[PDB]
């Protein structure tokens, strides 16, 4: 119950420093995150692309290794939210400003200037490698941190914590000590630069959107402070005030104007077209699988490290940010699901709905190339769902309509994320006090600001170096957790008694051996 | 039993009108038809892409999950079929003219003139392609059609009807007013739609088996009646005649005569090239399994369109319209099976004789176009076959037998056709009235002459455009048929205890956690 | 207790012709090899390549079948070696010279000339391909003979032999009578040129690594005599004299050394970065490679697979008969499940990373330009390796020393496996058994080197797929006798007892019903 500040005070003070640092000195501090980020994508870029695919194979091994029986929580037990609504918590909470900003800009960007080892105006890699980055490899990383804090918290009965994910790995004494605490500190330094990044990337989008709809003329820097300013007194209110509906509303609101958003592209764009990259997409995108986790920085001749530092090992590390609070709100929905269901559910379900979506923004973006109507424009990677939109007859109301989700699909996460962070703040408990709740959600906001206004003329380099960084700590978390995670399931208590017979007999056919040989 | 006279005469009426619209108005049947295909493939061609291979995946995880343990029929029970035997009527009722067919001309043709997206002369394309139209995705249709049947029939007692493998969706009563009609209409003129292409294209080979043999000189339009005429009368007498012991017999004189065939060009033909393609195929089926499975209008640059319509989208109409009657049969011979004893037969062992017969006809074929020798000749389809067996020591001799084993592929799914079709307009009675089996059979010959003489030269293409429009609406039954058996198999006897307990106790968290909301909601 | 001389005997007189004659007649035995060699390969290369991947299939399909879970012995036995410990004399055993031959010459060979259907200077299948002959195939060879052996002596009681474990086909008058004593004279000639085959390449590196090492200045064919010599006392010497778990332990640890050398010294980045390039391209390409025939690259593939991967897979099946029998011997007790993937993916996982290290190692100096090839002679790609890096005078000693004991456990446990078969399956052989073994080896060894004069390395592929020919069938029959008596379990007899009595009644209730009906 108590603040911890054993955790708060370091990860404000690596918080507060970016934001002296990045506000007082933009020179020096785009320098360093150019600086930090070749270091760790030329000597750790391997990590991010093998255990990348590792998880996806772990993942999938779990929910069949025996395990898939187990519930989060005690035998007998069942669910407290209806499978639909169930999903709808999970995928609102789990993405944020990915699909509005990366849509269109994503698939279309692979089919102009192509991936690595390939050529361009291909659509079969175009989309199958944007599926690649969207549907199993980020959505695996969830799995594995929700679940290690889904059975910790429930099944062996923790406190809500990340250091207590570790127990069997570092035992009790160092929950509470070094280890536990640096665990801790950083899941809160990784979620704070992981929705920081996803701020920003919404803030530039959203105003962008206003010199389309012309609510506006054209963005300012002053401009980005007011939309980061109303987005942060949003998610703030809405975590820690009684009044309005609850995150199962809002996490609602977002799946029926995304429906809404994507059905009138699917209807007014070209439908047919789109409906044959649906399956050719995921035909491509099965066949290439591996192909595609097996590209480093020596894949196309040693010259995709850039590439991959940009598209690939920023996805990898973005969404190992959100992990560690998506891990925590997957967790507390869950309560009750076997390891099969949670694992299936949110590897499979979110994967679904990001292959429709990417189909059809990033299929009536190709198809628009190919018809000779290019809503590249000036390229920038903020204006080009909007491009799209207004291209398509009644796409004024949809701009409108886009900013809304853009808005609601950043307040559902970036709200979770607080009353997340809050009760890493506490030892553990699910009520956070609403200052500590507030006081992170500022913290994101002004990570958000300062990527954005440091970066200027090109604040989207900045916002992705800082958060590659800030991700590298937390990835080594990650594969602990697997070691972490597989010493819990195997000494659980349906399997501890048959667990010490094998123990004795072990003991008792080496002692005959041993013995048996002198003979 | 009573006719369903509400099923016979809607079904009929739409057989009766094509062969008015066919015999006497050939100038615009063939307008309509190819424009018919262009309609349908342009709109609907994603779907037989896309849930083409959703079935496969669909009959696979049904076949791992807890269902798989599930018995056709009581617990306790045995097959009452030697597992030997199921598999020859299996294979011998689920493909007809297919193999005979396209066992040369499809891996030649890909040789040559290659596939979207892939170069010419490339032996593991070209036998990597005609492995994927003819193992897993066209034999995990009648896995699912023929399971949801099966299931029903046996383990829940209905009666013997599609209709009845959607009660689980539109209930005991929508599958008896409209809705279950409709499907009971659209599985008779797929099934009478898909019997007479397999009809036409016998025809067509058989002719040129004439030809090739010289009993007969040149193949007429009044010869094509002849031989429809004698098919006919053969599997209608097979059908109704309780003498000649129309299955297991024919069945498996099947495999004999088949197995003759194969064995002969295996031998005498280059043995070790067929040895070393049979490795290579199946490695490269495997590998672009998914690149195969992706392949929409899009490919190519857009190119595709005119390929697919032709092979891919062609053959998932040509199986769609055979599982209404191959399913069916397909559930009464497997009594007492085991759901993933049922999938795995049915998937894994006719993919088997399929993927070693295109390796021995169409690795010769191949081989034979690379030495220099070319089987190819004017390049109609009916007359690859020949010329291959003519190219062979005592192929002449051979040529003879490859039409008899021709006829006899045919009558025995043709004679399981009208069989299932008469059980159809009975109300599911297992054994229905001669006079509806044998009207039926003519039915299936009517449509099949029809898309002859109506083609003329292209009498290929007009069987192949009519077979995916007759195809396209029982495309979404089959679709259907995956939804309803989920929930068949799911309320099952032995699962159905387990769920009464998690929805009771669901109930109590759920409400458990509103109060509790509530509780604190207010203070 | 018997030597049953009825199978020695026929075994000594293969292994002695072959000893006459090519002693005796060079340019016969050299110009027989090659005609036979043709032979074979021309019309049984689709068996080596059609079945060898048959049997990964098989095994992965065993383990997750029922028969798993079967014990490897009593119902609720227990290991006698721990996880550690039985891991280690697996791969000690199982692997003979293979990796240090071929640890820089495969892969870095591939790179440089490419392979059928590829272009060259392609380090994605160089390193693909390169795991391909040395991570599933070859090791589900093992599992399958070490299966078959490991369950009938067992958890059948039969005798240890290779013919006892045919029984549930040829019957137990049969496995006494003629067709099991062929089966065991196969499982002695495959083995006795088998191990051969091995002696005489590490022989060659041997050579050349006392050349390379200033030792010995120049390789004399008078020399490699001296070293087959030294090597065959200290295999016959182990295999005697009063072991292998101690001698096992000090090769992983001394094998680990010199692969942590090159990986720290060596360009350790690049390394990491194959790590998951190599896995990625192996399983995209697994079933592109699994059906490389020779009609691939349109009759081009032919003279390379007798080469390459026809070699392997005869290579590989002709250490089957011995590794299938010490595999049994340390696994008793184990579930098959536990079995098989102890076999198949350790040992995979342990040459995958021995091929990254130095086969990355040795591409990326082809890429820097300084290239290790030299003359092109297979015996020195890793000592030109190793003199490269820093500090590779001290290392490329050791080696030589790696060199020795990699071949000693294999051929210790040879000699012990060799005197096995020929005492009807008695654990302890006679000594002077397994000595007479021993030099046949040994004798076989020097015939294949000194025959093949320049070209000894033809020489050594030519006789050990010749030789594993007939053994290749043997294999192929063990499938269909594993699964003959796995289903005829204890544990299932009822089962199927009473399956069958109601399957007959229902094919009696069908006839009946049909009597009945047809009148
Ligand atoms: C050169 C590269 C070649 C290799 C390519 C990569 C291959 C990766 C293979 C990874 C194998 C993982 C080993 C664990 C297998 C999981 C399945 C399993 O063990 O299931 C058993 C139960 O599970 C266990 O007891 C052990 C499971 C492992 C514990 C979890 C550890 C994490 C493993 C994650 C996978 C590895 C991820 C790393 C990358 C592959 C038995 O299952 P069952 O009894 O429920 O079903 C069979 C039924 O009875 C008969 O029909
Ligand atoms: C996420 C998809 C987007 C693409 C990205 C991923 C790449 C594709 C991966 C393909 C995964 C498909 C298979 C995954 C489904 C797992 C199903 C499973 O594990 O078990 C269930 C499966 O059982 C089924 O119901 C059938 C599932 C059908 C799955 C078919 C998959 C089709 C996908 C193919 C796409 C087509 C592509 C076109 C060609 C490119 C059991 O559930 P149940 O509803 O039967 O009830 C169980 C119990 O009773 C609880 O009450
Ligand atoms: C690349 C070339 C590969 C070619 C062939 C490889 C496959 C052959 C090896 C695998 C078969 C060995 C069978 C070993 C005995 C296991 C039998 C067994 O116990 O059944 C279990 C394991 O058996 C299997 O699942 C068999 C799987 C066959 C795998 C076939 C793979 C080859 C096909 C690949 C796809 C390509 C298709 C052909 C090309 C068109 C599963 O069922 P169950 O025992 O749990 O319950 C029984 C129930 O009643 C069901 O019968
Ligand atoms: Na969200
Ligand atoms: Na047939």
């Amino acid at each position: 119950a108590s603040l911890n500040w054993s955790v708060i005070v370091p990860a404000l003070v690596i918080v507060l420093a970016t934001v002296v640092w990045g506000i007082g000195f933009k020179d020096s501090f785009t320098n360093f995150a150019s600086s930090a980020l070749s270091a760790v994508v030329d000597n750790l870029g391997w990590a991010f692309i093998l255990f990348g695919t590792v998880f996806v194979f772990f993942i999938v091994v779990i929910a069949a290794s025996k395990f898939g029986t187990i519930r989060l929580g005690r035998i007998d037990e069942a669910p407290e939210f209806r499978t639909v609504s169930w999903i709808s918590m999970m995928f609102a909470a789990g993405m944020g400003i990915g699909l509005m900003f990366y849509g269109t800009t994503e698939p279309l960007t692979f089919y102009r200037n192509g991936v690595p080892g390939h050529d361009e105006h291909n659509v079969g890699v175009a989309m199958s490698t944007t599926m690649f980055h969207w549907t199993l490899h980020p959505w695996a990383i969830y799995a594995i941190v929700g679940l290690a804090i889904a059975y910790s918290t429930f099944r062996v009965g923790r406190k809500q914590l990340l250091s207590s994910a570790f127990v069997p790995l570092i035992g009790e004494k160092g929950a509470e000590g070094w280890l536990g605490k640096l665990i801790d500190i950083l899941a809160i330094i990784a979620t704070v630069f992981g929705t920081a990044c996803s701020l920003g990337l919404g803030a530039l989008q959203i105003g962008a959107g206003l010199s389309a709809a012309n609510i506006i003329e054209d963005p300012s820097d002053w401009t980005i402070v007011g939309i980061v300013s109303v987005l942060t007194l949003a998610f703030i209110f809405s975590a820690i005030s009684g009044v309005g509906k609850g995150i199962q509303y809002l996490s609602n609101a977002n799946m029926v104007l995304a429906a809404l958003l994507a059905i009138f592209v699917f209807v007014v764009g070209p439908t047919v077209s789109i409906l044959n990259l649906l399956p050719g997409s995921i035909g491509n995108y099965l066949s290439n699988f591996f192909q595609m986790a097996g590209r480093t920085a020596m894949s196309a001749d040693g010259t995709a490290g850039e590439w991959l530092g940009s598209w690939t090992i920023f996805y990898w590390a973005w969404w190992i940010s959100w992990s560690p609070f998506v891990g925590m709100f997957l967790a507390r929905i869950s309560r009750g699901r076997s390891i099969r269901e949670f694992i299936l559910g949110v590897l499979l379900v979110p994967a679904g709905v990001s292959t429709v979506w990417f189909s059809i923004f990033g299929g009536t973006a190709i198809v628009f190339e190919q018809n000779g109507e290019s809503i590249w424009g000036d390229g920038a990677a903020e204006e080009q769902l909007f491009g799209l939109l207004h291209a398509l007859p009644g796409g004024q109301i949809m701009g409108i309509i886009a900013m809304i989700l853009l808005g609601t699909f950043f307040i559902t996460s970036a709200d979770s994320a607080s009353t997340v962070m809050g009760t890493m703040s506490q030892h553990g408990q699910l009520e956070a006090n609403k200052w500590v709740t507030a006081a992170w959600g500022v913290a994101t906001a002004a990570i958000g600001l300062t990527l954005l206004l440091s970066g200027g003329d090109n604040a989207l380099s900045n916002l992705q170096n800082v958060t590659i960084v800030a991700a590298t700590p937390f990835l080594f978390v990650v594969i602990g957790l697997m070691f972490a995670l597989v010493k819990d399931l195997s000494n659980d208590v349906i399997y501890l008694e048959y667990r010490e017979q094998q123990r004795f007999n072990a003991r008792l056919a080496r002692e005959r051996r041993v013995h048996n040989e002198h003979r």
